[PDB]
RNA sequence: GGAGAUUAUAUCC
RNA sequence: GGAUAUAAU
């Protein structure tokens, strides 16, 4: 409609409508239509019966597709990171094998970009069958399972209701519309999502239903664009550090995650729907895992897990294990049967009993269309042209943290509920009723990354099973690798959002792991050289000064970008990332403060003890103190009080941490 | 040719 | 009411 109008095809089936694009296809990283990016996933599509791809019928003169490709190849931290790996090994209790163990790391650190060359394989794991709905034994156990939920919603205080159309109004939308991309808006001049004509036309789409309720209460039937209603979705190549790994031998170079941007029309839609019932799982669902940070109090619900679970040992008191699932490409694989799942259990917990019945009408036909466009998108390939996705959640909605976590909370709840009525005399009812208790402290997911106590099992009298695990996942399409799902008693191997937990004498303390930290060093490609070194900085940050191996060699590494730091001169790129310092030290941002900030720089260091306030929280009982510089450019002394454990900490060196963690059998956080 | 959502945190305005 | 940066999913 907005002179951007699709032309229509005159063939039907995939094969037919390939070769009909080919009449369309057209320095390197600038975007070239090329039809034969789905040249696979078009024949991958053909042997299947029910395929979750289709090539749309319906395509633009121009598409909205930008090139790219490689990034740059030097590593400049792979050399620093080997001669600090070298030095502060020989303090551990292990040197050769820590090396060893380390060395496995780099080689697989490497790094994604956006290119429409290499990220078409990557749609391939999308295009496979479709499951649209499951049998009646595990329909009745996922309608048990959100039954838990809903119970333990109610339980834990939810009180949320519908909204009313007045907060599509432009003024009162702004408060539940993110900053962002304006999706396929940016062709026409649109640069956020909150800029004042995209408002505008958000609140248009969402005050059209108004009417349209008004006809179905009146038992008319719909207006036609209710059910017609699209949006185009884009697409592009994460750019991330990504570790290879190594299958069958053959060390495999990461494939570029494939990254959705959806239509600010459907993130209004999306937003006005279910905003609230997100915000209240984030404060007050324990099992709900956004609303998660790993400093400042913010590992709460993955702490009281824990506790819950190992009552301040080291192993649990019981033989009871903790599970952390382990799912192969969770987007690509989650199918229509539990996003319907998901969604509606998110969409029952709002309060419609305040409606109208206009207004109840009205609602309803925003969820069917927000539910819809969940299900089935229109999705510009990087071939530049649109195709038809069934199912897999398009990361990058609205929903994706959201119903991602929904959904595998389900699955595991499911699950049990599926094993306890085939195997035990409990029935639907009577198992929902108990995991309903057993749920709060018991399990936790963000998105396909999952914690949870072998206790939701044990009060089935049931003992977790990971091929029975397997088994149900396999009847959504889901492929739950058995051998990486990590099931322990020890802490140690703990593990929630990549994120440890160190029990100290002076309790729990967030950790990260080392081989995390040497790929994703491994794999940093060349920026400038101020820029990199406030990156392995920004890595000290990252890992809150926990672990004195880990701060220990990123301050070699630190130290040794010194020698090389001022080759590059003062660039635009370092006066960017010196500009708060100079304006904090000088003033102004002007050349000489910058310069006089820059020519410092060779002479800072980053204090532990900076990077432990972190793990302080915001409580009110704690006043964490400013940072200042004292963790970028280091031109900052950081004054203020740790954490008990944090302090024990500050005071523990690298051989009094290897001997800890050896006696307290707590190594298992070092690797993996 | 000049790269999504959500969460957490830090810095500066 | 905004900007920049890193991490996680």
């Amino acid at each position: 409609q907005a002179r951007a109008r699709a032309f229509r095809l005159k063939s039907y089936a995939d094969g037919d409508l390939l070769r009909e694009l080919r009449q369309f296809d057209g320095g390197p990283r600038a975007f070239v239509r090329d039809s034969h990016r789905l040249d696979a996933a078009v024949e991958k599509a053909s042997k299947l019966t029910d395929p979750t791809f289709h090539i749309s019928q319906y395509q633009l003169p121009h598409p909205y597709s930008f090139g790219g490709g490689p990034p740059n190849p030097e590593r400049p931290l792979t050399a620093p990171l080997i001669s600090a790996i070298n030095k502060v090994s020989q303090r551990t209790r292990d040197p050769v094998g820590y090396r060893k163990r380390a060395k496995e790391s780099i080689d697989l650190g490497d790094f994604t970009t956006h290119d429409p060359d290499t990220l078409h394989p990557r749609f391939l794991e999308y295009v496979h069958e479709r499951t649209r709905s499951v049998d009646g034994p595990t329909d009745d156990a996922m309608r048990a399972a959100q039954t838990v939920f809903a119970r333990l919603w109610r339980r834990k205080g939810c009180k949320v209701k519908a909204r009313s159309l007045s907060d599509a109004q432009p003024d009162n939308l702004l408060a539940i519309i993110k900053k962002g991309s304006p999706g396929e808006y940016r062709s026409l001049g649109a640069e956020d999502r909150r800029d004042p004509r995209l408002i505008a036309t958000m609140s248009s789409s969402l005050l059209r239903y108004a009417s349209a309720g008004v006809q179905v209460a009146r038992g008319r039937p719909p207006p036609g664009w209710v059910d017609t209603t699209t949006q185009v979705t884009l697409t592009f190549g994460k750019r991330e550090p990504k570790a290879a790994k190594i299958v069958d031998g053959v060390r495999q170079a990461p494939v570029p995650r494939f990254i959705f941007n959806l239509s600010p029309v459907n993130y209004a839609l999306a937003s006005f729907l279910h905003y609230d019932i997100s915000h209240f799982l984030m404060d007050n669902d324990p099992t709900h895992g956004p609303g998660f940070g790993p400093g400042r109090g913010r590992a709460r619900k993955f702490m009281d897990l824990v506790e819950r679970a190992f009552d301040g040992r080291f192993s649990t008191p019981d033989g009871a294990r903790l599970i952390m699932s382990d799912i192969t490409k969770w987007d690509a694989n989650m199918c229509e049967a539990l996003i319907k799942y998901s969604i509606d259990l998110l969409e029952d917990a709002v309060d419609k009993s305040a409606l109208s019945p206009e207004g109840l009408a009205t609602r309803g036909l925003m969820y069917r269309v927000a539910r819809r466009q969940l299900l089935e998108k229109l999705v510009e390939h990087p071939a530049g042209y649109f195709v038809k996705l069934y199912g897999c959640m398009p990361s990058g909605s609205f929903y994706t943290s959201l119903v991602n976590t929904t959904g595998n909370n389900l699955l595991v709840i499911g699950h049990a509920i599926a094993r306890a009525v085939e195997e035990t005399s409990l029935t639907h009812h009577g198992a929902a009723e108990l995991l309903a208790d057993a749920v709060d402290g018991t399990l936790i997911s963000y998105g396909d990354n999952q914690l949870f106590s072998e206790h939701l099992f044990s009060v089935l009298g049931l003992a977790y099973d990971p091929e029975k695990h397997a088994e149900f996942l396999a009847r959504f399409g889901m492929k739950l690798k058995v051998d990486e799902t990590e099931v322990t008693v020890k802490l140690g191997r703990v593990r929630f959002c990549s994120r440890s937990l160190v029990r100290t004498p002076h309790g729990l303390l967030i950790t990260r792991s080392h081989n995390s930290l040497f790929a994703k060093l491994a794999g940093r490609p060349r920026h400038d050289p101020v820029v990199d070194k406030l990156y392995v900085r920004a890595m000290m940050v990252d890992h809150m000064g926990t672990d004195p191996i880990v701060y220990a060699i990123l301050n070699e590494i630190d130290r040794s970008l010194n020698v090389s730091l001022e080759a590059a001169g003062l660039t635009d790129a370092a006066k960017k990332v010196l500009e708060d310092t100079a304006q904090s030290m000088f003033g102004n941002r002007e050349q000489d403060a910058l310069l006089a900030v820059y020519r410092a720089l060779s002479e800072t260091v980053i204090d532990r003890r900076a990077l432990l306030s972190l793990h302080t929280p915001r409580d009110g009982d704690h006043d964490p103190g400013r940072l200042h510089t004292s963790v970028s450019t280091g031109m900052h002394l950081f004054t203020g009080e740790l954490t008990p454990a944090a302090q024990w900490a500050y005071e523990c060196t690298v051989e009094k941490w290897c001997q800890y963690l050896h006696d307290t059998d707590q190594e298992g956080v070092m690797f993996d």
